[PDB]
């Protein structure tokens, strides 16, 4: 069987889901799980396409030693049927996913699904410690996903 495909997927593709993307890159590194998954981060909005990921998320992730280079981009019908989990940062998300892609029934649920529920709240209208909430949330729930999936 080939490697297992995750997709985090947020509104604009710039703060939560490359964070997300960032720290299941350094996970996958420590864990030696590089070769059992491949990872990236979509959005469901094209306002950001082309454009690095926000200030913040880079600053934050630079501090925790997760950084890599993203370029955002909005999630297509192929993402859907090529990712085995799309995991999406709140209902609102989600909703959406589902609403132009019916198709993802089984495979789309919140990241935070891994930890029993819950929506990762959106930190674009904040600053950098709300961007540093989001990272350990995420990490919280990533290292759930890897204990399960791998
Ligand atoms: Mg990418």
């Amino acid at each position: 069987d080939r490697p297992v495909r995750v997709l985090f997927v947020c509104l604009g593709n710039i703060c939560r889901s490359p964070m997300a993307e960032g720290i299941f890159r350094k996970l996958l590194k420590e864990r030696g799980l590089e070769d059992r998954f491949e990872v990236d981060s979509a959005g469901t909005g094209a306002w950001h396409v082309g454009e690095p990921m926000d200030p913040r998320a880079r600053r934050v992730l630079e501090e925790e030693g997760a950084y890599f280079p993203h370029v955002a981009r909005r999630l297509t019908r192929e993402d859907v049927l090529a990712y085995d989990h799309i995991l999406v940062m709140d209902r609102e998300n989600l909703e959406e996913v589902l609403r132009r892609f019916p198709e993802a029934r089984g495979k789309v649920r919140l990241v935070l699904e891994e930890l029993g529920g819950g929506e990762v709240q959106d930190p674009y209208y904040g600053d950098l410690e709300d961007f540093r909430e989001v990272y350990w949330t995420l990490e919280a729930a990533l290292q759930a996903f890897l204990d399960r999936h791998g």
